[PDB]
């Protein structure tokens, strides 16, 4: 590796939001001098994006690279941004097309370490065996879903899952079920997609959404898969 | 070309409510032998919606399974789906998606919006957003390329809008390159906060598609809205 790449002061914000501290680091292990260019940016639920730089006027300025490194940056998540799940994601390009990236998690207004949940209605959703990418010539990942209803009453819910890749696919993965689930039980299955061949080389976000039909509260789970 | 995708849409404006939208879907094979391909149609809204058409009464089993078209023949299929209102008002990209056993891919796409006004700008209760490829650059280079983009927040309420604002490049292998930098506005009635901002896109830079994506949000209100654009490095 031409490139090693991340720390966070803390993982776990209320939903008035607060402020995370982020230590970087990127050594050069290689043997020649390395250029490339890096950047902190984040993504977070209900489609968010943003970068880590704010500024106090107008952003003039165009990434710049460097050669080889220790720095520290922080951010503000204000209030207004969605509740759940955050991924903060150093990333480097080097000058020869090699993209390394260092990501750490945090989550604003729901508890580190609790199963994402849709008020006691409990979702686990994971690539069954880490499975984190396939060859050109195809492969096969399972993930298992497990929707436990931990409230009083029946929990009315709507599912689905795409994979959103490369040359703008998004290709269905589940298509959407409805189930109504009763206190106490469970909706589990084990669903896989197969990355034919034909499928294009890079990276696939596999995206569940789980809804609460009567509150209308939704919640995602994302998880990726490279297609080598 | 090897395969023409097309789509169509039965109507393209739905109340906060939600509906029903029946898509036709056309895949030809205009090429001289016989084609082996995939497809589907998925969607795309707001707030990081992402969903297929297909709803399905029990367990979803299946894979997604070839079809064949032979020299000159061509496919036609209706499938439709519901919007229910528990999504996010604004715009919604309906997409059929066709990969050929080579793996070209094939898209036809559509647009069609909820709760809000077909041919209106995006808005935050009158302060209206209107970000623009300012040259229509929808590609660039492997050897890399710039591209501008004009921003302009139009501010048509009675009061003073305090808005925040930036722009990220979503692209290939988890890229999400900072466009611009999160900046605070305090735009008066009747103003326009006016820029022009552009990404260079770097030689070093992976090939793809990149999503250009700007937000406001209406830190009072606390509203958020997108505009996205693509453009392709080669
Ligand atoms: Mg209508």
């Amino acid at each position: 590796p031409v490139i090693e790449a991340l720390s966070l002061n803390q993982n776990q914000l209320a939903s008035n939001g607060g402020y995370i501290s982020s230590q970087l680091g990127i050594r050069n292990e290689s043997c020649e001098t390395v250029k490339f260019k890096y950047w902190l940016s984040i993504k977070g639920p209900e489609g968010i994006y943003f970068p880590a730089k704010a500024v106090v006027g107008v952003d003039t300025a165009q990434q710049e690279s460097d050669a080889l490194l220790n720095v520290t940056r922080g951010f503000w998540v204000p209030e207004y941004m969605a509740d759940g799940k955050y991924t903060v994601s150093l990333q480097v390009v080097a000058e020869n097309g090699k993209v390394f990236k260092a990501n750490q998690e945090f989550v604003k207004g729901v508890d580190l370490n609790s199963l994402p949940e849709l008020n006691g209605l409990t979702i686990d959703i994971k690539n069954q065996f880490g499975i984190n990418s396939v060859e050109s010539t195809g492969g096969f990942v399972p993930f298992t879903v497990d929707l436990n209803n931990g409230r009083e009453g029946e929990a009315n819910v709507e599912f689905w899952m795409t994979a959103v890749g490369p040359d703008g696919l998004i290709i269905p993965v589940n298509a959407r079920e409805k189930w109504v689930i009763a206190s106490g039980d469970t909706y589990s299955k084990v669903r896989g997609i197969n990355f034919d061949k034909s499928y294009p080389a890079g990276e696939y976000t596999i995206n569940a959404q789980v809804v609460d039909i009567v509150s209308g509260e939704r919640v995602e789970q994302s998880m990726t898969v490279v297609k080598k």
